[PDB]
């Protein structure tokens, strides 16, 4: 007989559980619904459904009226409001995580092999009638054809948010202290062991590359003056693993946390900001703690580096991001009196999620100059050439592009779209209807819907065969954007989950971590409290330039 | 100059921070006081503690009156007693973890390295006038002569409460899975990194071995049949690391997931248990699911016994050494309308707590034969010449060594005592009334309080000059008991926040995990919910003898 679990039967969170040679069952405990598929609706269940406004409504609630949110954020109602984001948001998670690439099931060494990417939804059985489950054809579409007819950038479409190349750079640099995808392991595999912000990509993802790192005075990393400006250290004073490319002189390489950060001078440009701030910390504690020993002046400085983070993050990043005009806030006591986890598994789905590339220009702007891809990549003179304060306020000032609407890829980095996609099918990732519904939102029940128009949309029905079989990346990219907006629902419905779980997660956000002692005193906590992304780059450095998330308008 | 933290000033968990040169400042964060020490208290605390009665009176309730208690455990009062047991026990436990052997304050290495034992007071700071902090002596009382004149059994004094050898040798068996000191690393350092009941004295520490231990058939173990009966497979078979006298050779040997098992034949026949165990719920498992692969088939079956080891303890192990009236329960979900962290992080107190050597008898007896500790240390045979059946009958027959008190450990096995000491002085234990203000207790005005008897005390105030200078566990097991009682009130006040903590910590008794699916169906979760000491065994034997935690009348 055929595996029935193909046919997805268990509804709202339900496990589907193979049972004989030919039966299943749906395991619908606390997923609010009772029955053989878990459709039947409990009384809270359906008091809740019928008075709960659709995630497009709500979405135009917070992008709306300016008046009334003045007023809610100059009151109790944004603190109220953030409790319920928070909750609501990362409720979705499961935490302790559940599956993985190896089990679609709970296991013991599910939770502790953390070497493992998560996964919310399981894995497609391998004895399916079809590659996405029991919709569609039997061969999905070709992962090349795909980025090129419905991927790959015309012209540039700029974001409509303002969304600015700062904030591309700082996407991609805090996003890879949890994204490291093995190279021996394969796919579904990661390197960054801490499983969110634990500046893994700042001081390393072992012991042995933090030591090599760190000067072991005053609790301070090892540093290189050039020009009388502060930088990283080379790979000869720093003997860590960096990739570059076979030739390039150990003089001119400069030692970090992440391997790839030498890459991109928009990579090297936080991990020096980040390196300047983490000694500028040390020598606030120093003063603070004369006695103590460089370990703690070490560690504490981290842990405030660690705080400053998830401040700029939450506050900065996201709002920039979401465009809501809900003042977010970054307050972990506003969690204390509800039931949440603070440990966080980062998901392969949020892995595959974040992959921002059409925020990529054709080309970068610094000044009167305009550098290309091949004059951008992998050079090593640049960030050393203008500096930290010319570079931030030429990132501050280009537009990034917008993540959906579709065909916003550059020609350049089009091959990573692709092996996105042929990733995610070797991870076997369900169809994109069924993390909809996973999600709280309604199934896209044709391929106009999903993407809003008529052209590109019925050129899909051709390919796809069915709507039931439309892939997790190409879903979230084709989908139309909420009005003048970076990307669609399916981005902010999903990635939000993930994202505050992610944040608020980490442990210094716990009751037993949050206190001025962890952080060396009243001044360590206020430096978390009080942490902007101006501040960041502004107190160290020698000028004050354009430095925000948003182009200048 | 002296550091004032050695004075340890913040009372009521409060954080001594050293600020500059020779000044300190109490975080009084969440401990529910205020002022320079916390102990200003605040409104509600101070409630709290006038209406809260003694410990002592607390175990009299639980301990005397049957008529009221028979009333309580037909009601649900008995539900609403376990969970304030549960709830108000584990808080007294920091989670996420706090303190290790390299950092006494709060750190993200001290969170995400998890081969250090963690500990709920920071050592003593090594630029302190005496050993202990300030109080005492500058040369500590000699271990050796302290197990000598204290420790050293010279008449057996058995367990008032009835306790048999059944309980010591589960007792030994259960804590060697999350008690497993690298030798090689150091003491604070752990190679059981699943910090609890996670079965790596079943399953292995690490993948390998697992592997190396599993038959890859129907999710079963390996395993050599010997006299017609199931047994742990040979070195030769399973080739495994195993801690075995030098001399012996590989195919003389028996390989389970904890190495020094070999060496006594009681640990040796609870790994021969609950291997019978895993292979029997596979075979109930293949039954319902002859779909399901190798993989699901053991990784189920291991959740299983996790889930009847956690019931087994609560309900019998801890309810047998409490004694009391009140019937315990093993129900998660007693927990899922309360704020708790599903995480553990087994502490390096709580190991030095769990040497319970005085539960070891001055001889081993087995029906008509009485073996000495030589003849039955490191044997080879015994386990095989007798059986399951018969060693079960023999140990829940011989009652128990009465844990505290002092003067009851046994010769040959007292070497263990000293080197407990030894290494309490290594990490830099604070003393026992320290830990004592650390878990709602007073601390002791003098060692006659502590003891009860006067000879013992006089002795040990002039070895230790004060009695805050008395070590954690000397003054564990040097304390009186409770009236007909295995030990006195420290050994429960401080030692149940652990194991409870411990066992509920477990993501099992999560709400994410505790679904009937995680076992594959009912027929999974019912073994669980129904497992015994006496099912346990006589499922998996020919004949039922006499099991039980105790002694028969
Ligand atoms: C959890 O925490 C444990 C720490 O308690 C971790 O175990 C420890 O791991 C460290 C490093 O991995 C071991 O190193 C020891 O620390 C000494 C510090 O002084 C160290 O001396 C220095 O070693 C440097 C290398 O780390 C060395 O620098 C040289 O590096 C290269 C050669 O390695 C070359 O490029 C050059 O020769 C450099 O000079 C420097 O010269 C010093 O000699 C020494 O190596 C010590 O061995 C600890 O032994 C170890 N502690 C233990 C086992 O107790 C553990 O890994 C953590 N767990 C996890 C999962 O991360
Ligand atoms: C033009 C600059 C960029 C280059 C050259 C680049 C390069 C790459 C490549 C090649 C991969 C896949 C590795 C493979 O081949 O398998 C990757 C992964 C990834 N990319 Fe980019 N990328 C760029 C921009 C960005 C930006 C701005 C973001 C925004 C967050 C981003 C997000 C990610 C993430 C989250 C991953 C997964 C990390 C991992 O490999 O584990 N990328 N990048
Ligand atoms: C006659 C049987 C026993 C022998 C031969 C014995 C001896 C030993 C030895 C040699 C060790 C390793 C070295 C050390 O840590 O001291 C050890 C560890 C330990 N034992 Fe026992 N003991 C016995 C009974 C018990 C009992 C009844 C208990 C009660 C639970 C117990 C609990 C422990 C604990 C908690 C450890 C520490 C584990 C570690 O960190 O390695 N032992 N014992
Ligand atoms: C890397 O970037 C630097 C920018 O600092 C490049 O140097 C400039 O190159 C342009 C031509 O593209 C010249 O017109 C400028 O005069 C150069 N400026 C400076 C300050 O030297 C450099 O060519 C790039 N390197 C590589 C290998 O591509
Ligand atoms: C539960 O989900 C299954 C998905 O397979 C539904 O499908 C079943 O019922 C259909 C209509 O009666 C049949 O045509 C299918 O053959 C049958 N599928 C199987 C595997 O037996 C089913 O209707 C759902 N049940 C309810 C009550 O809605
Ligand atoms: C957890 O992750 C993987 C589980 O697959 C482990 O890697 C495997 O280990 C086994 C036994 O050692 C090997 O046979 C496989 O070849 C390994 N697979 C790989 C490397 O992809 C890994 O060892 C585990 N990690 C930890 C820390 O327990
Ligand atoms: C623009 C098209 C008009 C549709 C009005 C949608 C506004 C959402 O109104 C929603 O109505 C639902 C009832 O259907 C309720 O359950 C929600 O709580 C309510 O807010
Ligand atoms: C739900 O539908 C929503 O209706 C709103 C009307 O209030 C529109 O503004 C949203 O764009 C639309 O999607
Ligand atoms: C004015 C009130 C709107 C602000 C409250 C925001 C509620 C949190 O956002 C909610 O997230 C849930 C989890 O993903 C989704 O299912 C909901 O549709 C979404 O609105
Ligand atoms: C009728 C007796 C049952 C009362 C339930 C109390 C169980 C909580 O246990 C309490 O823990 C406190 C914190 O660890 C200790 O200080 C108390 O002495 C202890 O009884
Ligand atoms: C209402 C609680 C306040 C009394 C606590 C006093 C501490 C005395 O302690 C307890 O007193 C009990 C009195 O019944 C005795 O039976 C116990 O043995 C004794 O330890
Ligand atoms: C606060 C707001 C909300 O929860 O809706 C919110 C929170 C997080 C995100 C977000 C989504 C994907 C990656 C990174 C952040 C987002 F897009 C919107
Ligand atoms: C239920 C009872 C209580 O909390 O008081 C209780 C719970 C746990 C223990 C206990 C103490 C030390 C090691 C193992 C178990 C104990 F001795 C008493």
């Amino acid at each position: 007989p055929v595996n029935p679990c193909c046919y997805y039967p268990c509804q709202h969170q339900g496990i589907c559980v193979r049972f004989g040679l030919d039966r299943y069952q749906c395991d619908c405990t606390r997923t609010g619904y009772s029955g053989p598929n878990c459709t039947i609706p409990e009384i809270w269940t359906w008091l809740r459904t019928t008075l709960r406004p659709s995630p497009s409504f709500i979405h135009f609630l917070l992008t709306h009226g300016r008046w009334l949110w003045d007023f809610v954020n100059a009151t109790f109602i944004r603190d109220t409001l953030m409790r319920l984001v928070l909750t609501v948001r990362s409720n979705l998670i499961p935490s302790p995580p559940t599956y993985n690439i190896a089990h679609d099931y709970i296991s013991w060494e599910s939770f502790s092999n953390v070497s493992y990417y998560t996964r919310i939804l399981p894995s497609v059985p391998r004895d399916c009638p079809t590659p996405m489950g029991t919709k569609g054809k039997k061969q999905l579409p070709d992962a090349e054809f795909l980025s090129r007819r419905f991927l790959l950038r015309r012209k540039f479409i700029p974001d409509p948010q303002g969304t600015n190349l700062m904030f591309a750079f700082f996407a991609q640099h805090f996003t890879h202290q949890f994204f490291k995808t093995s190279g021996k392991m394969g796919p579904g595999f990661t390197k960054a062991l801490g499983h969110g912000v634990d500046l893994g990509h700042i001081y390393g993802d072992n012991l042995e590359r933090q030591y090599q790192l760190r000067l072991f005075k005053d609790g301070k990393l090892k540093y290189q003056m050039l020009n009388g400006e502060v930088y990283p250290p080379s790979v000869e004073e720093a003997p860590v693993l960096m990739h570059y490319p076979r030739g390039i002189p150990p003089q001119s390489q400069m030692a970090v946390g992440q391997e790839v950060f030498g890459l991109l001078p928009g990579l090297m440009l936080y991990a020096t900001i980040w390196l300047r701030e983490h000694n500028r910390v040390c020598d606030l504690l120093k003063a603070e703690h004369p006695t103590w020993g460089d370990e703690q002046l070490f560690q504490t400085a981290r842990l405030i580096l660690i705080g400053e983070t998830i401040k700029i993050v939450i506050e900065e990043y996201v709002q920039q991001l979401s465009g809501y005009f809900l003042q977010l806030k970054f307050d972990p006591e506003l969690l204390f009196g509800a039931q949440f986890q603070y440990r966080n598994r980062i998901a392969m789905e949020f892995n595959q999620l974040y992959h921002w590339h059409p925020l990529m220009p054709d080309s970068f702007r610094v000044g009167p100059q305009d550098y290309s891809y091949e004059q951008f990549l992998f050079n090593t003179s640049m960030l050393v050439d203008y500096g930290v304060e010319a570079l931030v306020d030429a990132f501050s000032r280009q537009p990034a592009g917008r993540i959906g609407g579709g065909r916003n890829i550059d020609h350049h980095i089009l091959h990573v779209a692709v092996d996105v996609i042929k990733e995610s099918r070797v991870l076997r990732l369900q169809p994109f209807n069924e993390y909809r519904k996973r999600f709280g939102m309604k199934p896209y029940t044709s391929f106009q819907e999903l993407t809003g128009e008529k052209e590109m949309a019925a050129e899909l029905e051709e390919l796809y065969g069915d709507i039931d079989a439309l892939e997790f990346y190409p879903g979230l990219l084709l989908e139309k954007c909420h009005p003048n907006s970076i990307f669609g629902e399916s981005m902010i419905e999903m990635g939000a989950p993930f994202s505050l779980k992610g944040l608020l997660g980490n442990p210094i956000c716990s009751p037993e971590y949050w206190k001025a002692s962890t952080f060396g005193g009243e001044v360590g906590f206020n430096l978390v409290k009080t942490a902007t992304l101006k501040k960041l780059v502004c107190l160290n450095t020698k000028t004050c330039p354009y430095v925000s998330f948003h182009v200048p308008d």
